RNA sequence: AAAAA
């Protein structure tokens, strides 16, 4: 049993004391809501039934539009595969379902963003929709029967996709567009990770703990330059390979030690990187300057191997490492009977730890869908601002928080919209925004539900200075950069973007939870 | 072609 590219660090098995801490770890995971209910799971499976119905109808309808016979259009098939954390079996109650739609050659992504998009919109169950056709991997994001779904589409080079099709055959990848290869590899990567760990259930528990920890410590969000689900999965998988007989609790301790001691940017790799024909691009820092720039590379096992942490910046690297060091101290303390699992999973203090914050607000006076598009675009560029800021001589760190803050306002007139852009983002002025603000208290209320809305999504970057530092160049670049995608958001009567420098004590109330109090 | 699954 060779798992991975080296032998194990240790084949020593778990002691009674370690197994006791493993039992306690699992109980803390349960208490903290790591595992969804049976009903919640049933709800996911029901969505998957509908998505398959839609996928096949999608392929049939496209086929017919391309003048194929009734019988041939049916034979074209189409199917779905899960991928991501639900397929891996480490999802929680709040996790999305990642769904890959596999379609034959005559069905393209333009079809996906027109016909399949159309089919989703017919559904009474559709709560939200935000198509993102221009992304490294194009996606339709939806909320369906209250469940977040991520939908991507891979076009195979064959006339038919039978329901029985599997993705094991590497021949299926021949000559495929880069975007489709990435799509198919969502599913293939999950399956290979499970193949590459000595004890899948030890791996699953350890990963559930790392997902909870990373969420709590605010080091989980691919979009903002932190590792996402697959990067965290592969990191845990590597530790599992190195300690094949350890319990999950011990894997956590070793995870923090090994990854804090790791000689970054040496890559984390789960299996020898497969060579392909010269037509196919594989992660290789010797050939590609871009790959050489990856700060903490975590490489997917599925051919062709890619880096799952391209978005990591100098600042987010420093934060991840700080958190690993904390993990070492706390897990050691847990194993020496001084601390609890609860201590490890304690919430971050992002909004207490810096003197200064840069506040980024995307405004939309329009539909919820328009706001999802605009705010999604802006959110996707925040890491670019982080990178521009962190290279400025006077900046010690530019630390992005991992989730936007959403709010909406009743906004009957053009003048009201201009007022909202004035008063928001400062605790000094934020009380004046009410009572236009929508709350879970009065949202049911006919006047509130019926009113035109202005929507806000606000992101924060924590700032620490090497010292006033002039930050106008990165900020102005960012403002202008977002505007040009392309002319879709140039209308200032509907879309706006504002950046605000804010000191810690003037941070909005939204930022602090019930248990917490303003500095 | 500034890597939103
Ligand atoms: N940056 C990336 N590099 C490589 N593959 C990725 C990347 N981001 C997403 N994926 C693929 O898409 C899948 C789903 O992405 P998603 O962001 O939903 O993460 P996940 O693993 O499902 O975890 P969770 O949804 O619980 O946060 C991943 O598991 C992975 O296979
Ligand atoms: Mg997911």
């Amino acid at each position: 049993k060779v798992f991975g590219i080296t032998g194990p660090v240790s084949t020593v098995g778990a002691t009674a004391a370690e197994n006791k801490l493993n039992d306690s770890l699992i109980q803390e995971l349960k208490k903290e809501g790591s595992f969804e209910t049976e009903q919640e799971t049933a709800n996911r499976v029901q969505v998957l039934k509908i998505l398959q119905e839609l996928a096949q109808r999608f392929v049939y309808e496209v086929s017919k539009k391309k003048n194929m016979s009734d019988g041939m259009a049916r034979d074209a098939g189409g199917k779905i595969f899960t991928y991501g954390s639900y397929r891996l079996g480490v999802h929680g109650p709040g996790s999305d379902i990642d769904t890959l739609v596999v379609v034959p050659k005559h069905v393209t992504r333009e079809d996906f963003f027109t016909v399949f998009d159309s089919l989703l919109r017919e559904r009474k169950e559709l709560d939200e929709i935000a198509p993102v056709p221009d992304a490294f991997v194009p996606i339709i994001k939806i909320k369906f029967s209250g469940i977040s779904i991520a939908l991507i589409c891979a076009r195979l080079d064959q006339p038919q996709v039978p329901l029985s099709l599997t993705l094991s055959d590497k021949n299926l990848l021949r000559n495929l567009d880069e975007k489709d290869l990435r799509a198919l590899n969502g599913t293939r990567v999950t399956d290979e990770i499970l193949e590459l760990v000595p004890k899948p259930n030890v791996f699953r528990i350890a990963l559930r703990a790392i997902k909870l920890w990373a969420q709590r410590r605010a080091v989980y969000a691919n979009i903002f330059g932190f590792p996402g689900g697959v990067a965290w999965a592969m990191l845990v998988a590597r530790i599992c390979q190195l300690y094949p007989n350890a319990c999950s609790a011990v894997i956590l301790n070793r995870f923090f030690i090994i990854l804090s001691e790791w000689n970054w940017p040496q890559p984390v790799i789960l299996k020898p990187i497969e060579d392909g024909p010269l037509q196919v691009r594989v992660w290789n820092p010797k050939i590609y300057a871009q790959d050489r720039s990856h700060r903490m590379p975590v490489i997917t096992p599925a051919y062709p191997s890619m880096c799952a942490t391209h978005n990591i910046t100098e600042s987010t690297k420093k934060v991840i490492l700080q958190e690993f060091v904390r993990g070492v101290q706390i897990t050691n303390d847990i194993f020496s009977n001084k601390k609890s699992w609860a201590n490890l999973f304690e919430k971050n203090d992002f909004f207490f730890r810096y003197k200064f914050y840069l506040e980024i607000t995307a405004y939309t006076r329009g539909s919820d869908e328009q706001h999802l598009k605009w705010s999604g675009l802006v959110e996707s560029k925040v890491r670019l601002l982080v990178m521009k800021l962190e290279v400025l001589a006077g900046i010690k760190i530019a630390h992005p928080f991992t989730k936007p803050f959403e709010s909406s306002y009743c906004c009957p007139t053009e003048d009201d919209y201009e007022m909202i852009q004035d008063k928001y983002g400062s605790h000094k002025t934020e009380t004046a925004l009410n009572a236009l603000k929508l709350v879970t208290d009065e949202n049911e209320e006919e006047s509130i539900k019926d009113a035109p809305k202005a929507y806000l999504s606000t992101m924060y970057i924590g700032l620490d200075f090497n010292i006033k530092v002039d930050i106008h160049i990165p900020c102005t670049e960012f403002v202008n950069l977002c505007r040009s995608f392309n002319e879709d958001y140039g209308d200032h009567k509907v879309f706006n973007l504002a950046l605000r420098f804010v000191k810690g004590y003037d941070l909005p109330d939204e930022v602090f939870d019930e248990n917490e109090k303003r500095p």
